[PDB]
């Protein structure tokens, strides 16, 4: 061979477990999430964070 | 690595736990909170503003 | 960090405590309860005015 | 800050104490509850107007 | 304020002392209140009509 | 600036006082009114006639 | 302006004193009114035919 | 326009003095008011069928 | 600077407190209120005409 | 142009007083009705079909 | 054309007088009738039957 | 320009008082009204067969 | 041309009286309607499959 | 033809009369049924098992 | 084929006699039943519980 | 198989013999049949218990 | 141019009264109304055939 | 943790021991139980208000 | 596992045994059967606060 | 292979019997039950509780 | 040959009988329906995962 | 040639009735309906695996 295996840690680390773009995505699902669930009254939406939570967690489970 | 690690801290601060963001949110609810009240007479509809500050609460702890 | 903090004190002067806004949520409350109370005779119906007082005291406590 | 404070007195004037719209509701009171009792004959409705009157005048007390 | 003082006057022409409304009101208790007591024969019905003429009186009394 | 001010005249005669429009607005409200009357046999509804008239008087004289 | 004067004439005698429409309404006020009288035995609903030709007459007094 | 003048002959002949539409009220006073009087006896309900022949009768005239 | 200061005036006044704006809209929330009224029978979406004409008055001192 | 003045026949006869139209349109009227009248055992909804005659034909008389 | 003339006959054989929905019909009332008469032992909902029966031997007499 | 003038009288003739699309007009609203009173059996929907008529006839003397 | 005569026969016979996709049309509406029944519990709603019947039968009478 | 005559046997055997689907259908009629019942104590509901065996065996003769 | 076939024993032992279904749904009848007598004290709601056994049992066996 | 005949076991010992539901119901008939006796001295009334005893043994006889 | 004047015959053929277009446009519009009433159950859509056999008939008239 | 403790103490005084509310609620119960003693002349409906006065003291100890 | 574990604790204490939500609770029971009893003067009714307090007492020992 | 299995572990922990997604679905139901039976009174409702209960553990034995 | 049959194995597996995404099929059945019947109280709605359950695994019977 | 015959074994096996493409349709067709379920309840729309089943079946058969 993989001619460009040299550039896998730098990019796994960018869009991984303890990255700065991850914690973006929680923090938009967070905001998001809270102003559907104010507009709709909608309960069940608020569990979108945990979807969300879980879905990048077992996810980056799958980035080799 | 993480190549934009250096941005977690502004940004974890502009939406987090003491930030005008989250002010913002919850005067929001607040306000449409009591003024679908004031239009149904549903008393539960209330326990939305609970709802919304834990969310927040609990919500930002996963904000890593 | 908070980018936006200089902006927390008008926004919490003008849906906060004393504001317009209030006292316009507090008419709203007070007209649409009489007019209902007209309309059904339910006594009960006028505790709206009440809660809505309550309601919007208690909560802007938890405004930060 | 309140930014809107300068809208309070005409709004409180239009919907307050010797306000047009509270003569016009308790008309409304009194021509609704005199038809209920000339159906029903249930003279306590009439004691509707008397619960209007106190409702509107101490609930405005609470209108600042 | 009062943005609607100026529509006072008529209404209360309309809906006050010597009305159209009240006539019709009048009427209305005379009629429906003979009516109960042709069917019933319950002398005190009658009253009906002066409470209606009393509730009636007194009551725009209130009305400024 | 007024740019449009020549345009108050017609708009005002054409949906004001003693317009096409006003008489088409009261005889809207007489016939659902005694629709109404005739299928729920509801006397204060036709009550409605009077309100609907009071409402376009007094209401025609803040438009200027 | 008034810029559709013109029309008042035949909506007014369409929907007016001798029209087709009147005729059909105090049809329909007789034949529900009889329909109600026969199932409840009632006599009072018998006056609503007195009622709506009254309602009808004094009523196309205020279509100007 | 009276644009619909044309439609009140067979409409007025069709709920009418001698139509079947009051053939078929006449024949249900009858059998409504006997089961009625069999059921609890009242000899005065039987007059519901004078009462109803009177009022399709005089009730008829007012039809123009 | 504000290199187009000059254009305050004239968009002010045609679209402020005297302007053949606020005439047409005054206008649309009478008719398009008295059609609802008439529609539903819900005497309270009457306040709607008080509602806007508070706001328009109001609303138009915050225009600079 | 009437440059179609040559379509009047043919969509007159399709959708006219002895058509296979009105025959369908009479046809769901009698069903409908009667199945109304099962369910609810509302005597004056078999009028319905009265009605509908009427109106088909008295309404066919303005198709010109 | 009338273009749809030739439909008449099938249509009118499976909704007419000897068509299986008439039969239908007639099975569904006996039901129906019989069942509400089990429930509130009003005997006059029994001649529910015969009204149909009528009802849709004469309705079908008017279908052309 | 009027370069135009000259199309004026076909255009005014095919979509006119004697046309063939003011009688499609017509048609349509007889077909679909009777329909939606089928359905609902709101009476007070036949109205709108009067109501085009009336619209179709005055508004036409607008069209100059 | 006709340039197309020729292939009437097989479209005709593919979407004619006794073709798989009439079948097709069938077994849909008695699958749908019996769905419906059993969700709404109104009798009438399986007259669908009669009409779908007719429909197709009838109309197919006009396809030539 | 008709192109598509050698799907019908298939199609007809699995929406047919000892198909998989036909015993969903009439499992999901005697679930629904006895919920309804159960919930409103109707025991008139419970023949809508009885109506949709019914509807599906003559149905399913119409389907060739 | 029915090209589905091979799905009926599972659906049916799995809605069918011995099922975890049905012994929901004579438990839920049993509760509700029980306390339905309790609030209304008629003896003969409890015969609801042996309609439903029944009803489960000779409609099981129409299920193929 | 039965898909879901592992979950028997504990929904039959939840709402059976032995359990906190069965408790509670009989709890509330010992309450609600004293409070009927107490209001109306019915002592008819007071055999509710032994029924309801009765019904939840036997009744849950039929649980399978 | 007319240069074109001899291609009139065939295209006005193919296109025209009996051609293989407008049996199919007919078939067409027979599918698609009988799918859209069997999906909304809206009765009035299927009168879409005749609409269009219609506006085929009528329409290739004014084809020169 | 309660995020919400804060709000206890202002709720538990409005409508606690000494509150607004709860001396309306006495009144209320005296006005409306001597309205029931006078039209009816049962002395025990007078115990209403003892046991409103005990609920409500001994009620309010368990407000924790 | 159970990736939001951490956030058990805060919500089970703002909906759990001695919060600012369960006082809210008991005070809206008491209330609300206190005004039933006054209006119905049903006692029974008022074991409504005892039934209340149980279920949020046992119902919270099932959160785990 | 199953390419996804190794994600099976914490999603079902997630979810699962003892997961803070579980608590607050429990507590909704608490929350949500009392509203209900205070609002109605229907004391049936707070078996919801139980049902949830019950339909959660045994639910999610058949999550695999 | 087929030319991609290799591929049938793995893509079997991992959405088939023992995968993950069947597993968070049921997941979601589970909580989308105990929340629905959390908000409805409608027990039937509980079913839904039963039908999940069978309709999962009946269904990948037919994946070959 | 048909110079392209040789192609048709390889194709007609890439897609036909036991490839990997049939397969994958089938799975989607799975998923995509349980999930469309899940979210809407609407039983019937399970009825679209049996349609993909049956079509892709029969339809395979018409690819010669
Ligand atoms: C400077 C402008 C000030 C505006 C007036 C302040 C409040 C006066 C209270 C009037 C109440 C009666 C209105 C009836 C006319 C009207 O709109 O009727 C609409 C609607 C009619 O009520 P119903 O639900 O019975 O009617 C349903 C349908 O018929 C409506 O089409 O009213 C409501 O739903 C009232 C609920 C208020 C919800 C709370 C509002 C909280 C916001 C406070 C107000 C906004 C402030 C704006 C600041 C610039
Ligand atoms: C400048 C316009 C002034 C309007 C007149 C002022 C009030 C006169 C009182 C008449 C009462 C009788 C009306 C019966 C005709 C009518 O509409 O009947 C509708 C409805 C009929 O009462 P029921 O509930 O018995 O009937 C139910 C159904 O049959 C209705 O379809 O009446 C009510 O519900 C009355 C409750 C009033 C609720 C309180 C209203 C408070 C707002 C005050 C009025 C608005 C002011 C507008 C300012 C621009
Ligand atoms: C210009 C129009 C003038 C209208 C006539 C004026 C009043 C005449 C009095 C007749 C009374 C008998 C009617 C029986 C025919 C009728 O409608 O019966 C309906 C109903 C029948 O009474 P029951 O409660 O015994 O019957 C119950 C059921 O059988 C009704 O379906 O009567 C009442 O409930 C009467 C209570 C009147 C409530 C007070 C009304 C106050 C408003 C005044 C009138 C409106 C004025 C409109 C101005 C445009
Ligand atoms: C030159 C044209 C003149 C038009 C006639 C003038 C008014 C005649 C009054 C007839 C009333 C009965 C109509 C029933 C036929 C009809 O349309 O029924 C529709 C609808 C049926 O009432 P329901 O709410 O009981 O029915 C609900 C559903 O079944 C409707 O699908 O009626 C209304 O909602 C009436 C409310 C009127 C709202 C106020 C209207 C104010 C505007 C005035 C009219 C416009 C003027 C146009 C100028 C060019
Ligand atoms: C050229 C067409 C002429 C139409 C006939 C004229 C009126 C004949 C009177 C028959 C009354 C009995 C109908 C029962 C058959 C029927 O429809 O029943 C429907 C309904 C049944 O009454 P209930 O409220 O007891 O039934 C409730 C439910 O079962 C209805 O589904 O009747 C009414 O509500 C009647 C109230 C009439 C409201 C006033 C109507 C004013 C408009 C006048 C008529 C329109 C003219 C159209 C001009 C083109
Ligand atoms: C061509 C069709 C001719 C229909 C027959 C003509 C009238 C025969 C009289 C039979 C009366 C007994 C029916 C009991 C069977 C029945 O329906 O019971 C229903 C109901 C049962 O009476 P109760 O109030 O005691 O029962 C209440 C509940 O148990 C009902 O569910 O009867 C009435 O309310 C009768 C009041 C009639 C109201 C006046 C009707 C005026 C309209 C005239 C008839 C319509 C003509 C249609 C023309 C196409
Ligand atoms: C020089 C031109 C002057 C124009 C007339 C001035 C206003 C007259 C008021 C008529 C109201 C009734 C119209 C019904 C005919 C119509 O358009 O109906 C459309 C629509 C129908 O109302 P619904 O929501 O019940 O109907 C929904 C659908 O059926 C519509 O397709 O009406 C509205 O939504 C009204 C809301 C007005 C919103 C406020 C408008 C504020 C702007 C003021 C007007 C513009 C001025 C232009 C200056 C050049
Ligand atoms: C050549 C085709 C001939 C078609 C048959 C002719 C009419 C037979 C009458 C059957 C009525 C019962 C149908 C129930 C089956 C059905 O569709 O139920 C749908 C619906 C169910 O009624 P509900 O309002 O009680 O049900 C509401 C919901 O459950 C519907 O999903 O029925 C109606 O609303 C009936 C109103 C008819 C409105 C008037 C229609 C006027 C047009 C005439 C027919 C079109 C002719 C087409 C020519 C090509
Ligand atoms: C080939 C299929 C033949 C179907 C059977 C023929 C009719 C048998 C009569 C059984 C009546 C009892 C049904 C109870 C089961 C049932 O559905 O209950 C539903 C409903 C329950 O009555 P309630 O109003 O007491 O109940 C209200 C609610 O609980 C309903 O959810 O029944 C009715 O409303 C009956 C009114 C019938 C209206 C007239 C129908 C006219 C159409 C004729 C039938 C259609 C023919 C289709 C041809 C393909
Ligand atoms: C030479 C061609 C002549 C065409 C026939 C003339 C009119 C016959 C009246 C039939 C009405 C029933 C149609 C139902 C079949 C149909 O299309 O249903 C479509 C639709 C169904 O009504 P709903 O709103 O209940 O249904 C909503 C959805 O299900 C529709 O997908 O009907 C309407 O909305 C009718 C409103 C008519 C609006 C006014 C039309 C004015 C134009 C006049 C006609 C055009 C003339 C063309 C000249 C070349
Ligand atoms: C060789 C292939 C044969 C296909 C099977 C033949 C028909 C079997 C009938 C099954 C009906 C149930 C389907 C539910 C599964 C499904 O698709 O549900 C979709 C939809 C769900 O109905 P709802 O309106 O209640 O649902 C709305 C939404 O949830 C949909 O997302 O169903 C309909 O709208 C049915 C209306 C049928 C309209 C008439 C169709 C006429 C064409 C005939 C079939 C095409 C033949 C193709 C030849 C190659
Ligand atoms: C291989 C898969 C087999 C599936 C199971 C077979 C049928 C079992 C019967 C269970 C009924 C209870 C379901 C409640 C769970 C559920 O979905 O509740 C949804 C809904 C809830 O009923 P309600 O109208 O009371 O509720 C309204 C709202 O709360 C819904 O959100 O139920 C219905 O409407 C039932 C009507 C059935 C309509 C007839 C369906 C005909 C098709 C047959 C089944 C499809 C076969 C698919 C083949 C692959
Ligand atoms: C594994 C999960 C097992 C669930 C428990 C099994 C059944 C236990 C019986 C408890 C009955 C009391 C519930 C009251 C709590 C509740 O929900 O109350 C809701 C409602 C309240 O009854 P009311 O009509 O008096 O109340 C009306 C309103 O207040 C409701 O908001 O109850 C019913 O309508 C009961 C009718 C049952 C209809 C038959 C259901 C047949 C399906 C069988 C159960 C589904 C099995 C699911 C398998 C996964």
């Amino acid at each position: 061979t993989d001619l460009l295996a040299g550039g896998k840690d730098d990019v796994k680390a960018t869009f991984g477990a303890d990255s700065f773009v991850m914690m973006c995505i929680i923090i938009a699902e967070l905001i998001v999430g809270v102003a559907m669930y104010i507009r709709t009254k909608n309960l069940l939406i608020l569990l979108g964070l945990v979807v969300v939570i879980v879905f990048t967690t077992v996810g980056l489970t799958f980035i080799k």
